[PDB]
């Protein structure tokens, strides 16, 4: 099979057309760059680790490197897991990167470097220096980066990682980086925008700084700029869960009217959390092509009423206007201006946090003609009165989000080291609807999904509540109180395809009342039924029935009492679900499967899930009754023994998952003749030795994956074939270097199974 | 000390004036009535157990018995813990009670008896037969009870314990029990009221039966009747979490107008859950003195608007009218009749579940002159708009309960086997108040308590919100989101004495923002501060200060980080609370107390609580710094060793609590010279042997209590003095017969320490 046992503890990828060889040691706790790295590599990854420093010998022989990823090898005080200390920062020797003529990108984020490393090659196009302790930028240290294109100098001075002085940037330190395109100076205690900036900028991220004023000659040359993030300078700090220093006298970021003049190619402009009170239309005079405009967390609740500046944004695609309420004001209505009708190309419109009382009909009348409008977000407004029949006018929409309301009948780019596919959606999750009348959902026939999760509705549905929802294809009814007393529940939902009644545990917990679990017979096109976490322990109906159900999730219920000893009533509880192909009876406290349930399983079953149950002994010779099973999932159980011969058990099994089980050693003919299998998982067990007789490469040659890590191989010389095969076969076994370790004997504890070579075995 | 080692495994009580001797074997798993019971006993208790049967030899010699309690020795199928089976029911021999000439009361509940036991003495005045399988009553088996006074025949046929036939009662089976006073026929599948009943009845409990009609000659002779419970016959069954069978055609219990005619001494009348739609004033024509009237769970929402029948109840004290809503009706207002003003003596008025929308001013105008009215319950109504200033008219009240609303800016006698003390209360718990304005609480100066728990208010209080609450003495602010950024929070609450800001964990969890924990300095009369479960891990303020605080509950926070290693900042966090006398720093993840915190404790501290922390080693020689401690509480910790000499440690300790600790044996001079101690608790430990040298009776003679059960005494002959003292001293040691057992050696496993006599020790 192989004569090249490669002990390199990091993965390798080969895309010979891309001419790329990617060797990634991510989260591998190495104390040094290993030897034997191929000279063929292009991308190298050395993130969270314990590497002490760099040296010219680090990348000595590697000329074909285009990418080095050295992120966060000594995390700052508050920015990383403080179970892993470095004794001090990283140190980079002189001429530590010059020998990399083909280098193009380099990530040194989170490494407590105090100044920018020098000697980098001129071919470098990217450079990430975030979460470091560089709080001073001078021209002479940027002399070497005259060809750079991406420069991430963020998170160098802020509350998670402080430096106690404002960012200093000397005059025109960035000017002669003529190829510079992206510059992210976020979270750097910067006090002024660093003029003069290169004219070839396309993205400038100055957000979360202490910039209080903008000068008129500040964005004066950037005419190829497309993104401008000025978010969080002079923030809105009330009730902020993070340390934030507002401006003086509660002032908004002072931007002159003629500041966005030279910006003509501007496409994104984020002014989130600027304590803004007005937004002049003169800002948007020259920016013709603005697409996205963030204006959250300001004091614009009075501007949203006027909002003159929207007549200048005819190409606007997004408009975030969330969280602009005035403290201690609970408005009776939303006051959107008539200037919202000039947003011809608008698609998304989030106005959460406008806190107000009643959503009436004609308050959204400006939006009655935005033909491209799709999302209409109105969560977290504490609305109380809202006639849902007023959305017979927003039919062409795609989401009508009305979550956390009360209706009744910092750094989101911090790279630390559903219903919508079905059509129109009405999200009424987490409102205060305590019962369902059919007349409420009148005029909402077009609805293809309805989320009612979290309303805590206590109701015995008798098949009349959702009558006008004629086209409904998805219904989320989780986290409610459903009384399944009638089998005619959900009967008028004729086109329904998904039904979620999970976490409706209240009445299913009760003992003695009826639970008509055959309510699915009348649902002709239902494809998926989620009813997990319902504590279903009893059922008046002896069977479930549906000629179309294909998925059933039944996890977090009580099937041990339904399948109690001597109780043959609910043995064929699923047998009549004919098209069913994926059962998820997991976390059902099942301590043993009563012999006979497998004869009462649907015929076309394909993907079974028995995870986290408590299975003390799951018989296998009954698998033959499932002549279509492919994805048996028994992870996180308490089995002890494996089948005698997986050939004799199932003739179609291909996805066994015995993760986190209690197995101590497999059989002598385990995978004997069982060719059809294509995936297996014995991770996190107590298995000790695995011989050859049960693992013929006749079978192994086709296994796409196989996991045996975190278990208890005692790696003595009883396992010579184990050694030779595990470090000389090409069966994929992930983490073959770090987590599948050896328990013994003694001096060979903590050994790798790939680092195994017992020479004195046949001496 | 003693020469009478009494091995009786049940407690004894002696009230020589009452001439009572009470021996109670409650929950003692005895398989037979033990021998040696004193002939002096009066009351005997033999509840939940495994007694097989009775016999004339059971109470052979006991003539002075007045009470036998034989409850639930074989619980029904669903009515008891099904970890304890009887093989079959109890059996009572003939003449099993006749020899008890002085017997007066006998409780045979839950014993699966099929008919009433015969031969009982004529002196019997009480008889409890609930949860049995007697579903037939005949006169000849009641011939013997001609002097009984209390007869509890309840729970003999219902859903928890069925019998599959209606209760049969032959004609006049009860008539010639001339002394009968209380008769409870509840939960018996009774179909008709059992005429003819003895004329000396004062309490008739017929509730939770299948009685559909009342006849006019049914309560025809009972003129000394005072309580009449007809609740749950023809129930209101919608969304009922228990199996209930409604009547036919959804009819109310059919009571004729002239049915409560002979009832003249009626004082309580419960008609809860009768599906009633009208309540005629002719029912209440003759019952002049009705005090309490239950009418919950009916269909009276239209009668509450008319409620003519209230003109006939001028002595009514209580009126429950809860849960009378009509399904799928959300009323705009509450419609109380003007006939609520005729309830001159009314005190309590619960109208929960009237589900309606807005509580306006003049809707409670009938109640504006009920001078004795104290409680006014309006929870669970889903009210949305309610000006709290309209309660400047209900000042004379005592509770104004407005919980689970949405305001913004079966068998409750099933005997199975706060703010109000402070004055006026406004309960606004679990409403939808998301911020506090001072103008909301205007006109509520009279309020002596305010519950705002569960409103999830996110607010930075700067000392102006509760301005009109001038007299407030209690404030519950638990389960909210409090931002302790200012020390002037709660500053205008001048008379405040209790403050609950527990479970306000949101902003205290955040790291980096200020937490002014010295906000208590400005609170001059504050006596108690509860701030548990706040996850307080940091504090901008180095101390807490109050010249009046006497209780402080600080449990479920993070003091391990406040008292971190080398961090001497928050060592004196409490030292300035001068009058403090009870600290509750428990469940604070404290793994060790940094030496020096005891020097920073308040001087007058009296009752300290370090339970469920994680203490690995709690030093004792530092207790001397607390020269007023009396109630050290170290339960549920992980200590190992006890102090060398509790005399040298504290000179005022009297309530040590080391429950559930990890102790393996005390010292040789543990309580040496430590006379002042009066209570001790070493239950649930791993202690093995306790010698005499450390336990002198010079000290033991005064100990009011001492607990050492559920620990690991290996009861070999190394402990001769342990044996003699533990079964020959009169130091109280509870459960000295059942749970303080012996681990060895071998044949002496599971032994009692009172059943210990190793004769061959000094042979
Ligand atoms: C004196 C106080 O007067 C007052 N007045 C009015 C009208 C309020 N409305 C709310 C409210 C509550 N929850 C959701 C809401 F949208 C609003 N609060 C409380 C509040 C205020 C600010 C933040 C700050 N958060 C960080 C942000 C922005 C916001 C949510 N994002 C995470 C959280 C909570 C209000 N407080
Ligand atoms: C087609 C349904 O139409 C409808 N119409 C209206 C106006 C309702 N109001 C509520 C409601 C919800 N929660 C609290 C409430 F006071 C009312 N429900 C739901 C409901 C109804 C009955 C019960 C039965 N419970 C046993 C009892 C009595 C009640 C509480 N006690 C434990 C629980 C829940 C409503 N359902």
């Amino acid at each position: 099979a192989r004569w090249f046992p490669k002990t390199l503890p990091c993965d390798v990828t080969l895309d010979v057309s891309k001419n790329h060889v990617i060797v990634d040691c991510t989260d591998k706790h190495l104390t040094e760059i290993p030897g034997g790295i191929p000279t063929n590599t292009t991308n190298l990854t050395l993130t969270i680790n314990h590497i002490p420093d760099i040296s010219p010998a680090s990348f000595h022989r590697l000329v074909h490197l285009v990418e080095i990823d050295f992120r966060c090898n000594c995390v700052p005080i508050r920015l990383g897991s403080k179970s892993n200390m470095c004794p001090r920062r990283l140190q980079i020797k002189p001429r530590s990167f010059s020998g990399l003529t083909y280098l193009k990108s380099l990530y040194l984020d989170g490494n407590q470097l105090l100044e920018i490393p020098q000697g980098l090659p001129p071919s470098l196009q990217l450079l990430s220096l975030e979460a470091n302790n560089i709080f001073s930028i001078r021209k002479e240290q940027l002399t070497e980066l005259a060809n750079i294109e991406i420069l991430y100098l963020g998170q160098n001075c802020y509350y998670r990682n402080p430096c106690y002085v404002s960012y200093s940037i000397e005059k025109d330190a960035f000017l002669n980086l003529t190829k510079l395109k992206v510059l992210s100076l976020k979270d750097n205690n910067v006090t002024t925008v660093p003029t003069v900036l290169p004219s070839t900028l396309t993205e400038l991220y100055l957000y979360n700084n202490m910039i209080a004023e903008i000068q008129e000659d500040d964005f004066n040359n950037l005419n190829q700029l497309q993104i401008l993030d000025l978010s969080g300078n002079c923030p809105r700090c009330y009730n902020a869960p993070f340390p934030c220093t507002p401006c003086k006298n509660n002032s908004p970021l002072q931007i002159p009217v003629n500041a966005f003049d030279a910006l003509t190619e501007l496409k994104v402009l984020r002014l989130h959390s600027n304590s803004l009170q007005h937004v002049p239309p003169r800002w948007f005079k020259n920016i013709n092509n603005l697409q996205e405009l963030d204006l959250s967390q300001n004091f614009l609740a009075k501007e949203i009423g006027d909002a003159k500046f929207l007549h200048f944004l005819p190409n606007l695609i997004q408009l975030d206007l969330s969280f602009n309420f005035e403290l201690q004001v609970y408005r009776a209505s939303m006051n959107l201006s008539q200037a919202f009708s000039s947003l011809k190309s608008l698609k998304i419109l989030r106005i959460r946090g406008y806190v107000f009382k009643e959503l009436k009909s004609f308050q959204l009348s400006p939006l009655h003609n935005l033909q491209n409008l799709e999302v209409l977000d109105l969560g977290t407004n504490f609305i109380k009165i809202a006639n849902l029949s007023m959305f017979k006018q927003f039919k062409r929409l795609k989401v009508i989000d009305l979550s956390v309301n009360k209706i009744s009948p910092y750094d989101k780019y911090a790279r630390s080291c559903s219903c919508y596919k079905y059509g129109q959606t009405l999200d009424l999750s987490k409102n205060s609807i305590f019962f369902i009348k059919s007349s409420d959902f009148q005029h909402l026939s077009f609805l293809k999904c309805l989320n009612l999760s979290g309303n805590l509705i206590s109701q015995t549905l008798n098949g009349s509540e959702f009558q006008p929802l004629a086209e409904l294809r998805y219904l989320d009814f989780s986290n409610n109180r459903l009384d399944l007393l009638h089998s005619t529940a959900f009967e008028e939902l004729r086109k329904l395809e998904v039904l979620d009644i999970s976490s409706n545990s209240h009445y299913f917990q009760s003992e003695g009342i009826t639970h008509m679990l055959n309510f699915t017979k009348n649902l002709k096109v239902l494809q998926k039924l989620m009813m997990n976490d319902n504590d279903i322990s009893s059922s008046t109906s002896r069977t479930m029935e549906s000629e179309s159900l294909r998925t059933l999730e039944f996890r977090g219920n009580h099937l041990d009492v339904l399948w109690r000893d001597g109780d043959n009533r609910y043995l064929q509880l699923f047998k009549n679900l004919l098209k069913l192909e994926e059962l998820d009876i997991s976390k059902n406290s099942l301590s043993f499967l009563p012999s006979g349930v497998f004869d009462g399983m649907p015929p076309n079953l394909k993907n079974l899930s028995l995870a986290k149950n408590g299975l003390k002994s799951f018989i296998w010779e009954k698998l033959r009754y499932l002549k279509n099973l492919e994805t048996l999932d028994l992870s996180h159980n308490q089995l002890t023994t494996v089948p005698e011969r997986l050939s004799n058990c199932s003739r179609s099994l291909k996805n066994l998952i015995l993760k986190n089980n209690q197995i101590r050693s497999l059989t002598k003919y385990f995978l004997q003749d069982a060719f059809q299998l294509r995936y297996l998982d014995l991770s996190s067990n107590k298995i000790q030795m695995i011989q050859k007789t049960s693992f013929p490469e006749n079978v192994l040659n086709n296994l796409k994956m196989l996991l045996l890590h975190h278990n208890r191989f005692l790696c003595t010389c009883d396992a010579v074939w184990f050694v030779w095969w595990v470090q000389h076969t090409e069966v994929t076994i992930p983490y073959l270097a770090t987590d599948v370790t050896c328990v013994g004997p003694g001096a060979h504890k903590g050994q790798s199974v790939i680092s195994l070579d017992l020479y004195t075995c046949e001496l």
